[PDB]
């Protein structure tokens, strides 16, 4: 009855990190590295203080009723949620590019049932701080309508077994362009909302030469006033998953992005974990070196 509320996890989730392209791949370490424990005493030594955790349950799921998810991936799931735990992170897992439930719905809406049914037993006993993203990026591919039926039944399914287990539902999108919010909110006290930069227009763009301009700060801040609108209208926090997605004009515009980010985020109260590819070599937008246990100092000290 008396759990911890949105509002206080999303104060005690702060800047944090996400263990990008490794369990969200189709098949662990076919991307980056796998996860390894000591990934987590670096994040816990550099400041992170959450710790997002993708996860593609399509290949570790029969494709056929009853839908089983492989017992060893839960337990592997389970290993590296544990370490995360242990260390005092506030631990977030979803689905993440699970997009067959996108290319059709009515069709494997209960495959998908099935998987979050069976991710909610396993872990209905773990700590307040491990929180379900029910799908990572639900807007895009998917009617409204489906969207939000989607949020109602899988959080309703959760709380059979997780009654008090905060749970993440996006709450809108953003782009250049337009900033998109929900209107229409499950009723229910542990939720927060969580917002991606989104452009349903994407591949249509006559383009620019990617970000970092005064211009594009100026676009973040208004946006980020609106969901700080929507948060306090609606009684919902706020919690951007994954940011400075983006490719950068330079070193220094992306340190500098990282900084502004950060800065505009916390002072409006908002949780949010920075997107970590965990690659070096392309180089893309990796901080971690999880090779070198070393990181992108200047970044780290950007975010902090
Ligand atoms: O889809 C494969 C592609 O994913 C990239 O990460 C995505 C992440 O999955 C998404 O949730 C977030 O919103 O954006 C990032 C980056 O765009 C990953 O960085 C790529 O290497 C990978 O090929």
């Amino acid at each position: 009855p008396k759990a911890v509320d949105p509002f206080e996890m999303v104060r005690k989730m702060g800047m944090g990190t996400n263990l990008g392209n490794t369990l969200e791949a189709p098949y662990e370490g076919s991307w980056s590295k796998s996860a390894m424990e000591y990934y987590f005493d670096d994040f816990k030594a550099a400041g992170y203080k959450n710790v997002r955790i993708p996860v593609r349950w399509d290949n570790h799921t029969m494709r056929t009723y009853p839908y089983t998810i492989d017992k060893a991936f839960l337990d592997r799931v389970e290993q590296v949620v544990d370490w995360s735990l242990s260390r005092g992170f506030v631990t977030i897992i979803n689905s993440h590019h699970d997009d067959w439930i996108k290319e059709d719905y009515n069709g494997n809406i209960e495959r998908f049932e099935k998987i979050w049914e069976q991710i909610a037993e396993r872990f209905k006993n773990k700590s307040e701080n491990l929180l379900f993203e029910i799908m990572n990026e639900p807007f895009g591919n998917i009617t409204d309508e489906q969207i939000d039926d989607m949020n109602s039944r899988i959080l309703k399914i959760i709380r059979k077994t997780n009654p008090t287990r905060i749970v993440i539902i996006g709450g809108g999108y953003w782009n250049s362009y337009n900033t998109l919010v929900n209107i229409k909110i499950p009723d229910d006290p542990y939720l927060i909302g969580t917002f991606h930069y989104y452009d349903p227009y994407e591949f249509t763009h006559k383009w620019r030469g990617t970000w970092g301009t005064q211009e594009d700060m100026d676009t973040v801040v208004r946006v980020f006033d609106f969901v700080k609108s929507w948060s306090d209208r609606n009684n919902i926090p706020v919690y951007f998953g994954a940011f400075a997605v983006m490719a950068y004009a330079d070193r220094t515009s992306r340190v500098k992005w990282y900084d502004f980010i950060s800065d505009a985020a916390l002072e409006r109260g908002f949780a949010c974990s920075v997107w970590d590819n965990g690659v070096f070599g392309d180089n893309d937008m990796a901080i971690y070196n999880r090779d070198t246990r070393t990181f992108d100092t200047e970044i780290l000290n950007a975010l902090f």
